[PDB]
């Protein structure tokens, strides 16, 4: 049974600490659930850490006072099909390997499942440790709440006696890098820098070696990302968000600098000894596009190249660890600034980007987050009770499991078969343009093998190349992103349009350039 | 907001209440959860009540760390 | 009504049955049930036939007295979409008719339906009798009853007047031939010799023209393929797996020597005068993998070629009548050893493998075999009753029909969406590596043709086709076996992983061919 | 040694979730699984269900000839 600590004896050394503690809703929750630090007591003073006291990062730590928040996140959606890979007919973009080759995602893209898998996936997925991790027999794939007690309690690992990153089975990559990991789990938010720069108080950094790193890592999604323990209130924690929103000035919403005061942002930093080492983000609101901004937006968190001069861009760099806070439309402008791309294409030799899951930045200017709604007003809605204490649902899951909660409370015209019908027809217009850009991409790429061997000058296979990387970028973003247009309709429709229009001027500039070739 | 009081102060004279709370699983629960006891503090004696506390018998003083019992 | 005849009297002169009807559970039924025998009675000596007997080989014969398993087994599973492509996007290979290219499965490929439909499948499928055979109109496709009494009541002959093999259509195929009726009837198991060699006394054999002996067959799966008529004792009876099995002495189970010793099988010979004509093969256990194994494997039941000089190898030949009894693994040693291979490909030239169905060597070494599951258990479970006679379902279907009984009995920790699940999760991680499989060996197809035309050497296409034969074989037993993964995933992952490698390197290959041809 | 709670208020069952006591003190019928047929592994719903209603049939057509005896003295 847990016994209380002398939290004023704290208080006299954490000033900091009890600021936060002594005005929210924790005010009452005595430390001894979330810390054992009888020896640290015994052994510090206000300038020297003594023994270090341990900090519970595990999500019972909180489900003990607030079950139906924890229980409603573990749930399992098994309609959420498992390692679905994107490559394929019958999913996201059927033209992918032709289109992604030369990058890492060839060799593995699964479409998203539930939450409380998100560290074991990262963990498994052929493109990601080049299969040194598997879960320990293929019954652990549907064990939810194994995987949020621990990852090393479903995983096992091919080889424990060596910590470097390589291939055990053939068609595998090693993509996974320290950065990754920011967006999957938050155990380490005490022994990581701001940014993973290097620190003298840092365990671990952007240029550590990922295997050794993984193996200190446990739990999913803590509950703590978007909730500070102390004062209970609303925040963020990923370094990168904060870094756009506040260091960089751009703000919460940059289209809107009102939205952005109204709904704004407060750094908070803590130091170790007299230097500055990792840092918060305190929300004026429970502003939730904010709090899931942390992870699903595109990112940069891997090596690449510069664009100017083509030289290698290590993990060294900050620009390893970068959020671009840009819509589809800005982003090039974005790449630019950090003069920065992430692949040469195999086949044309195009530099491009990599685009991932940018829900955050398409959201913006939709006529839902014109009106003032926002992520979990459709994906963890309140609950409906007939007689009983509401609480917020925390499975973030598609509103078609919810309609009642998450839409027709809204849209009072609608009965659920119309709102699906509306759903439906923004998915359909919007894959057929994917399925159309992807023809043309293809079609492009099949004249550069054409072009060389009919010895088409470099002058106009790098004037096809500059294409290549817009016709990419206005195709990508939106299999990259995971609502098949849903949340900004009329873009991916510009968007798409774009990418088909840069693709064809391509086309013509090829077959041109061969057609004159054989004439001569 | 609630703000904790000293229970070792309500303790000097709840020698049985001591024994029961510190031994349990409530031994972090505050007693602002439950009672109101400022002006008791100030005027009861070791074998007086003095001022009357509150003492709270809503449902919902246990439904905000037990919901799912509650519900 | 039946009237019984006298059994002791057959006896005087038929040994080799009273040592089997005598001692088994139909000691009790009388001869009159299925042999129609008076007039052979009254003109038979001990060494010489008189007038041949009748014997009865309708399901009907059995259904009098097993009612409940004859209504099982033709029970029609509608939910098994029929006629249904393989060749097309949504199905099992989407990019088949460019890998097969050469063969004549690219007429027509459809994924497997319910039993009772195999015999007249058999006849009315494009490749098969250059489509002479069709049901007499488009509603009879669905009477699966009909089809059990006979084929020739459900179908009709474009011309009842020739024999001949061909074409009656122009995009079919006459691929059928003796060799493959095996596999679909035992109508002819008194008029066959083992293997289909010629004999004195066989009516058919592996040389005579199949339209004339398709016209002789009714019953799809006698029910006496896994069952003896005589002892009811378990057994098989198709030829090439006895060959295997006891001639070759592989054993019931090749990869497990002690396992094969409890759970044998004991070749039983037939003779006509002194020779030997027809065999069995009586199980020491009622072992549904090895009654199965009788048609779910990869075989060859077709004319080919040789690997050593390229020459026909005819269906005169024994080896047009075999089974190669080894996995995906030991499959080319195996083709080496009797120097054989199916087609050359119509693009590449390859000298190629054409792989069917082996789901029994697939499921060999896998973790259900090896804890002593059999297929019985997912696919033909006992029935569960409130109150009844238990016997077992002879419906042999997906166990998505019936997981009770075929998954969460053995299973208990899981529910019924909880099993679904991690079943799915195989299907689709086995289906994204067959489909990236594929779109590998369709890149290193279409360089064949650039590579000839730029003047590449023979001696660098003839590297190239060597590839070619592993890439297709480590792809295709996959589309061919109809468990997408299931029944062995950790094999099908290593396969297809090496299908892919072997590709890659074919394309490089070619590819740096092409470019110094272009250079010089 | 089958008590009160094992009947009417069991434990919830979840795939995936941290267990907890059901506080929704009411009829077996409603959660059967888990009130009933975790011990009576033997029997389906209906045939618990059918084993309740012999009972509660019986001992009414008892209680229903009590009443008549009573009402036909008191008279
Ligand atoms: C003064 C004598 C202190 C007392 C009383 C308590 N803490 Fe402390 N703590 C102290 C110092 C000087 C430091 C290090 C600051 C730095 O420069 O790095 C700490 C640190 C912590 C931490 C963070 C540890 C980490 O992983 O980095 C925690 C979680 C913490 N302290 C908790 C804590 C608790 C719960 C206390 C009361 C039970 C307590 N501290 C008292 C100094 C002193
Ligand atoms: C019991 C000992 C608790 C522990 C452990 C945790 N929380 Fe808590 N929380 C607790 C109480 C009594 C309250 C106040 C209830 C009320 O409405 O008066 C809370 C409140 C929160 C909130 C709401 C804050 C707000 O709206 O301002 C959040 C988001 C919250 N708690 C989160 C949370 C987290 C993430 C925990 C694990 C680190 C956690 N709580 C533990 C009681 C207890
Ligand atoms: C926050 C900015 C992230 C970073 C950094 C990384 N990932 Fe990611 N990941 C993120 C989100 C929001 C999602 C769900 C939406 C989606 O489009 O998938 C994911 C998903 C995955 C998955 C599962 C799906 C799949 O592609 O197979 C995996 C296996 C995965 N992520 C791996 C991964 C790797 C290897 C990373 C470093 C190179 C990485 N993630 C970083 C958010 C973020
Ligand atoms: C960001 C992705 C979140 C994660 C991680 C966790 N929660 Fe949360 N929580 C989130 C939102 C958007 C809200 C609603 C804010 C609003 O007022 O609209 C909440 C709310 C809570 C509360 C308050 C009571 C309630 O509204 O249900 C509690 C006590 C709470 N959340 C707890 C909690 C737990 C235990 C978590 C880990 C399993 C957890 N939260 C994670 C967003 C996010
Ligand atoms: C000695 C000076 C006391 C202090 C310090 C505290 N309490 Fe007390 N309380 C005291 C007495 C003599 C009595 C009467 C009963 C007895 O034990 O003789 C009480 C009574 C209560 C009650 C019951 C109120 C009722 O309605 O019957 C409660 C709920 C209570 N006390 C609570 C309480 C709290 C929370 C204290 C610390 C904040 C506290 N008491 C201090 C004497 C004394
Ligand atoms: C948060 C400030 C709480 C308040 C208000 C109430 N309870 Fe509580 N309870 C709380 C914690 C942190 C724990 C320990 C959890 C663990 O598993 O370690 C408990 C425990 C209980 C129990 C279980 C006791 C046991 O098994 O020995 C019960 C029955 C219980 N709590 C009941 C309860 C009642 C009736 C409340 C209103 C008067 C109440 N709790 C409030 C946290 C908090
Ligand atoms: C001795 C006078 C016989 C009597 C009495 C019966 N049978 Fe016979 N049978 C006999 C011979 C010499 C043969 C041929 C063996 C050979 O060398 O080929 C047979 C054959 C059969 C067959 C198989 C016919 C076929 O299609 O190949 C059957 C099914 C059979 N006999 C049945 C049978 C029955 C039911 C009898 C009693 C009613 C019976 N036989 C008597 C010799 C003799
Ligand atoms: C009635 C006249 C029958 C005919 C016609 C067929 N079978 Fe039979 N079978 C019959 C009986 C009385 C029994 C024994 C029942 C018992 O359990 O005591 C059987 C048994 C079988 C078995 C089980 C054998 C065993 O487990 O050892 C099988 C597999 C079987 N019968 C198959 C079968 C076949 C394939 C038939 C058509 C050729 C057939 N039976 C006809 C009664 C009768
Ligand atoms: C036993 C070793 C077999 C031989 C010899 C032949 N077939 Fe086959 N067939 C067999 C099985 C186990 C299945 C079901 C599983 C599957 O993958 O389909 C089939 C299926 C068919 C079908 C229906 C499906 C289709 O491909 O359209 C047809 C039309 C068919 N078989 C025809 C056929 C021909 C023409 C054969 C000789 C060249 C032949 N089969 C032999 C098992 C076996
Ligand atoms: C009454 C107005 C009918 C309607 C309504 C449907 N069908 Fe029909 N169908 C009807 C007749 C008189 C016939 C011919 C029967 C004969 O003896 O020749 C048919 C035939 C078919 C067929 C066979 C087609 C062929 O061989 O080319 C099929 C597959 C069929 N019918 C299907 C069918 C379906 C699915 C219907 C509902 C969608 C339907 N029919 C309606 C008479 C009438
Ligand atoms: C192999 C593909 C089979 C075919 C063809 C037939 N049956 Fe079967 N049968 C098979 C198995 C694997 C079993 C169970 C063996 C075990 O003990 O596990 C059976 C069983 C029977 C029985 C016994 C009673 C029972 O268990 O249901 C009978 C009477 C029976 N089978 C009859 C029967 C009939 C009538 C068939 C034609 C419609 C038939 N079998 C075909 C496997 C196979
Ligand atoms: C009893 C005859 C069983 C049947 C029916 C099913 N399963 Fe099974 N399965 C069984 C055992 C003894 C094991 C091994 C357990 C161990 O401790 O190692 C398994 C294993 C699996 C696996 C894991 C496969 C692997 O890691 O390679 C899976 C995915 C699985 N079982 C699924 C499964 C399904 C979906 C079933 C119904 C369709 C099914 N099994 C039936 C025993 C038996
Ligand atoms: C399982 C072995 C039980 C035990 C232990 C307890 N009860 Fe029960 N109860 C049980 C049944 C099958 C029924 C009839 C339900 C029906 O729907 O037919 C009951 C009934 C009650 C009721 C009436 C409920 C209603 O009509 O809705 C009450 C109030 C009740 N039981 C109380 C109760 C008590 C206090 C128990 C412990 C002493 C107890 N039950 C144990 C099954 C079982
Ligand atoms: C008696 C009629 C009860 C009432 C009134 C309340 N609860 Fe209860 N609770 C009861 C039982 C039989 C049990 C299970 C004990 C066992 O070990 O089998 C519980 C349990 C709890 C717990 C512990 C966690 C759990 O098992 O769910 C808690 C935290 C709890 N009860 C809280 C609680 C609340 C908030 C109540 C008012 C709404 C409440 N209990 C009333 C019996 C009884
Ligand atoms: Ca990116
Ligand atoms: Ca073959």
């Amino acid at each position: 049974n847990l016994k209380p600590v002398d939290a004023m004896q704290c208080f006299d050394c954490h000033t900091q600490i009890e600021d936060m503690h002594t005005v929210g809703k924790h005010a009452t929750v005595n430390c001894v659930h979330c810390h054992d630090a009888t020896e640290h007591v015994e052994t510090a003073s206000s300038r020297r850490m003594g023994e270090r006291p341990v900090t519970r990062m595990d999500l019972e730590a909180c489900a003990t006072c607030h079950t139906a928040q924890f229980n409603s996140f573990v749930e399992v959606r098994h309609e959420s099909h498992p390692r679905l890979e994107k490559a394929t007919p019958t999913s996201r973009s059927p033209m992918f390997d032709k289109l992604i080759a030369g990058h890492g995602f060839a060799f593995e893209h699964a479409e998203p499942r539930s939450h409380a898998f998100m560290l074991v996936d990262h963990f498994v997925v052929d493109r990601a440790y080049g299969g040194r991790f598997q879960f320990k027999n293929w019954q652990k794939v549907t064990d939810g709440m194994g995987a949020v007690r621990g990852a090393w309690t479903v995983l096992t690992d091919a080889d424990p006696e060596s910590s470097d990153q390589r291939r055990f089975l053939s068609q595998t990559a090693t993509a996974a890098n320290p950065v990754c990991l920011n967006c999957k789990t938050q155990d380490h938010i005490l022994d990581w820098a701001y940014m993973g720069d290097e620190h003298e108080a840092a365990k671990w950094s952007r240029t550590s070696e990922v295997v050794e790193f993984a193996r200190d890592l446990n739990h999913p999604l803590n509950c703590f990302m978007c909730h500070d323990p102390h004062s209970a209130g609303p925040r963020v924690v990923r370094d990168g968000l904060i870094n756009a929103v506040v260091d960089r000035g751009l703000g919460t919403y940059p289209h809107d600098p009102v939205k952005s005061e109204q709904q704004g942002m407060t750094k908070v930093t803590f130091q170790r000894g007299r230097e500055d080492f990792r840092a918060i983000g305190l929300l004026d609101t429970a502003d939730s596009n904010v709090m899931c901004a942390q992870c699903h937006v595109e990112y940069n968190c891997n090596p690449g190249y510069q664009l100017s001069d083509g030289s290698r861009v290590g993990m060294d760099d900050r620009r390893a660890n970068h959020f671009f806070w840009a819509n589809v439309f800005d982003y090039k402008e974005a790449a630019q600034e950090i003069d920065f791309f992430d692949f040469r294409h195999a086949t044309t030799g195009a530099a491009l980007p990599k685009l991932q899951h940018p829900e955050a930045e398409t959201f913006w200017g939709s006529v839902h987050e014109r009106n003032g709604v926002a992520c979990a007003d459709c994906h963890m809605p309140k609950v409906q009770l007939e007689n009983g204490k509401v609480y917020t649902s925390h499975s973030q899951r598609t509103p078609r499991d919810m309609m009642g909660q998450a839409c027709l409370n809204c849209h009072a015209e609608w009965t659920e078969d119309q709102a699906l019908y509306a759903i439906d027809y923004i998915k359909n217009y919007t894959h057929g343009k994917i399925v159309k850009s992807e023809y043309w991409l293809a079609k492009m790429i099949d004249l550069f093998p054409v072009a060389k061997r009919a010895g088409v000058s470099e002058d106009v296979l790098n004037q096809a190349r500059e294409l290549h990387y817009d016709a990419h970028l206005y195709w990508e973003w939106w299999t990259a992103e995971n609502s098949v247009g849903f949340h900004n309709p009329d873009q991916a429709r510009e968007s798409l349009m774009t990418s088909i229009s840069k693709s064809k001027e391509a086309v013509s500039l090829l077959n041109d350039a061969i057609d004159a070739q054989v004439a001569s």
